[PDB]
């Protein structure tokens, strides 16, 4: 079992744990309460495996999607912070971490894709993804591209097909309607359409995945791409002059990338529940102490309000979290599997010709409303 009178986080060890080590250590000079971070290898496959036999870390840190299934299995106490608390992030933050009407998870972090440009190719980047075509005949007689992004994931392509209607589950009253999907709609079709139009006009490749889009831009081969954060290193040893900015709109209305929320849980098992709360509400979430975490390794957005609005000072934050805001929080249910399956093969199979946008997408919503 989980010894008393201490606390032992896990966090994936390519995360700021370092930082959350040295907040650690501060809470031990003020408590007396001593720390441990560890990140096991598979940690997050781990944890449901300890905590079944009331064992493992006090405080786990991961994506909030996966901590449905935490939650399913009683691995995760409930949270129970005060109004007072809940209003110093970010309220979107706290339906990620719901789970049954049940807080169950502190969020920490904010990631989703952006838009990322070429400054050198494109001072001003388009607001419109109709400029596309244009954009990109313009570009091409220059012997460049206007737009590469990975075409092979839901998570890359669904901000265009959501624009216009499209949406995974229905949420309403905190909870997901798995009944309601949103994925054969008019508002999905005319955004898959307007994707396979521009694969039709050459403007994007059927074929273009992760590897060939980031090669292309890190290469100043092509204007613009869709990425998240975890690219930006790459962009900055590529030396080019990059942006990041809002997603296009489309029909007037703005993409609505899918938002993953870096969320810190605490252990049913954990006989340190009230130093655990402690620790994280008044110690971590904190500017002192998320500015430690992300000084470590960049968290890209935060759930703090007072923090995001310091770091948002670079542009870059400031659009991560703006596309965050206008995207669609990842349902923390199991028929995701399901969705995400099911579109990934009907962009492909409409992108390739071998389905039309209609039935790709009708057979995506028949097999997820199974
Ligand atoms: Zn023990
Ligand atoms: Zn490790
Ligand atoms: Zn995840
Ligand atoms: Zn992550």
């Amino acid at each position: 079992k989980i010894e008393e009178g201490k606390l032992v986080i896990w966090i994936n060890g390519d995360k700021g744990y370092n930082g959350l080590a040295e907040v650690g250590k501060k809470f031990e000079k003020d408590t007396g309460i001593k720390v441990t971070v560890e990140h096991p290898d598979k940690l997050e496959e781990k944890f449901p495996q300890v905590a079944a036999t009331g064992d493992g870390p006090d405080i786990i840190f991961w994506h909030h999607d996966h901590f449905g299934g935490y939650a399913q299995s009683g691995l995760l106490a409930e949270i129970t912070p005060d109004k007072a608390f809940q209003d110093k992030l970010y309220p979107f933050t706290w339906d990620a971490v719901r789970y049954n009407g049940k807080l169950i998870a502190y969020p920490i972090a904010v990631m989703a894709l952006s838009l990322i440009y070429n400054k050198d190719l494109l001072p001003n980047p388009p607001k419109t993804w109709e400029e596309i075509p244009a954009l990109d005949k313009e570009l091409k007689a220059k012997g460049k591209s206007a737009l590469m992004f990975n075409l092979q994931e839901p998570e890359f392509t669904w901000p265009l097909i959501a624009a216009d209607g499209g949406y995974a589950f229905k949420y309403e009253n905190g909870k997901y309607d798995i009944k309601d999907v949103g994925v054969d709609n008019a508002g999905a079709k005319a955004g898959l359409t307007f994707l396979v139009d521009l694969i039709k006009n050459k403007h994007m490749n059927a074929d273009t995945d992760y590897s060939i889009a980031e090669a292309a831009f890190n290469k100043g081969e092509t204007a613009m791409t869709i990425n998240g954060p975890w690219a930006w290193s790459n962009i900055d040893t590529s030396k080019v002059n990059y942006g990041v900015t809002v997603l296009p709109t489309f029909k007037g209305q703005p993409s609505k990338p899918f938002v993953g929320v870096l969320s810190a849980g605490i252990n049913a098992a954990s006989p340190n529940k009230e130093l655990a709360k402690e620790f994280l509400e008044n110690y971590l979430l904190t500017d002192e102490g998320l500015e430690a975490v992300n000084k470590d390794k960049p968290l890209g957005a935060v759930a703090l309000k007072s923090y995001e609005e310091e770091l948002a000072k670079d542009p870059r934050i400031a659009a991560t979290m703006e596309n965050a805001q206008k995207g669609e929080i990842m349902p923390n249910i199991p028929q995701m599997s399901a969705f995400e399956y099911a579109v990934r093969t009907a962009v492909i199979n409409a992108a390739s010709g071998r389905q039309t946008v209609d039935e790709a997408l009708k057979d995506a919503q028949t097999r997820i409303t199974k």
